[PDB]
């Protein structure tokens, strides 16, 4: 046999970047299959810093108009605030695309330091899921020094 199937997906969340003005550098997230490796490590973090992030995804099957990028607070088992980023339409053609979002300040305090569990579920408009994942954002005060 030379075939099993793969399942052409149309479109998932290939990878995860995150820049910033003071940060060591992108940090880039697996979101393919080794996906459990997400709860094994975490983010380390500054308090509240402006980070932006880079969502990655393939489109070789279908024009899914309406893509959404939620994202989920979750805090020691207990979500304190989640918030849904539309990405935009994007038709398949060549490969994956590189979403963008703007600085978005991190939580900040003296017991802000810690590490923040994080749910993410890529859809779109309705027609269904994409993808969803978890990993922890842990917070600092110099990640940078």
């Amino acid at each position: 046999a030379v075939s099993a199937d793969p399942n052409v997906p149309n479109v998932v969340v290939t990878r995860l970047t995150l820049v910033c003005s003071t940060a060591p550098g992108p940090l880039e997230l697996d979101l393919t299959g080794d996906l459990e490796s997400f709860k094994k490590q975490s983010f380390v973090l500054k308090e509240g810093v402006e980070y932006r992030i880079k969502i990655s995804f393939r489109v070789n099957r279908e024009i899914v108009s309406g893509m959404k990028y939620i994202q989920h607070t979750y805090r020691k088992g207990v979500k304190i605030d989640k918030t849904d980023y539309m990405v935009g339409s994007y038709g398949p053609r060549a490969e994956e695309y590189e979403f963008l979002t703007p600085m978005e300040e991190a939580p900040k305090g003296m017991l802000a330091r810690g590490s923040y569990n994080i749910k993410s579920r890529f859809t779109d408009d309705d027609r269904t899921d994409h993808l969803s994942w978890e990993w922890n954002l842990t917070i600092k005060k110099e990640w940078k020094d």
